């Protein structure tokens, strides 16, 4: 199981169908009255908290990518894609960058990125060698 | 298996060796349009049909990313990477954005993006908790 | 296991905790003192050799994405993300594009991208179908 800890109950990611690859992470601007909206100007970035901390199982990791709706807004994750290790315990942040020409305003709890949980090879299970075994593709 | 449905036979993804991570998806502008080349200006985007609809096995999903040759052309997917759920049944689209400084032209049936099919954890197998466990 | 061939010993990817999803690929500019620093101006790109060639097991592949810290530097992989097939035997390259407004400089052997090794479905295990099930 993925264990999920929420800063506020409304940070709960949007769960899709049984077949969904991912769950939608939402902006969390806080609970104060002024937390209703935040704006990202063209060429600027904003570190957005999701209010979601996760315990991903050992052997898996979290991939954070934009929702397709982010594409129309010309927003991207500044570091392209978030990689959430299974030992990470803080809340997931989305550092969103405005590569378009118009200012983008976001609502509190708006769905912005997908969290997909995938398996990975153990990064300690490697061996340094002097030559690798050749293949037709090679290069 | 990956079930592949083609709008036109020339939409067939380019499948490489047994060891290839992904298959190459192609632009689809129609059978034989007069405008077989479409230009994308700097700062502009173009929604491109691949002509490819897939059924991906349950427990897996499709990741759509540019081919490496798009890097030199300064084209990205507007939403960075496509996420194709295993219950998606339309054709895959590539919304390509020109982030560079010069016009780029795409050709009908040109290979543009890779479709890699990857496993994912069930998004329903979660539990909300009050506190997370520290790490072993 | 993953087999790794390094052009120079200092190219060794940064290995993290046992839980780490990936290992950090480093810039490899050479063995020079002339190789200490490179600059990438806004709107420009630099093809960066990692000095790292890998033999990834069959059934798996390598995904190369920026480190989190590249986001603050407004550097991206020009082709968004690297896809390393299990039969690729050259060294991994990072073609880094400066999409921001400020100058960036990178040091030799500085950690830049994450390499994550993940399974992929066999692209030969497909059927061409007349019409799909909805």
């Amino acid at each position: 199981m993925i264990k999920i800890k929420l800063t506020h109950p409304d940070c709960m990611p949007k769960i899709g169908s049984e077949d969904a690859a991912g769950m939608d992470l939402r902006a969390f601007f806080g609970t104060n009255p002024a937390a209703d909206l935040r704006a990202i100007a063209p060429g600027k970035s904003l570190m957005i908290d999701t209010g979601v901390a996760v315990e991903i199982p050992r052997g898996w990791f979290g991939l954070v990518v934009p929702r397709s709706s982010l594409g129309k807004r010309h927003l991207m994750i500044a570091n392209t894609a978030g990689v959430i290790d299974s030992d990470y315990r803080g809340t997931i942040k989305m550092n969103l960058y405005n590569y378009g020409s118009e200012m983008q305003t976001l609502e509190n709890f708006e769905r912005l990125c997908q969290l997909v949980v995938l398996p990975h090879y153990s990064t300690h299970n490697f061996k340094i060698v002097d030559e690798l075994e050749e293949t037709i593709r090679g290069e």
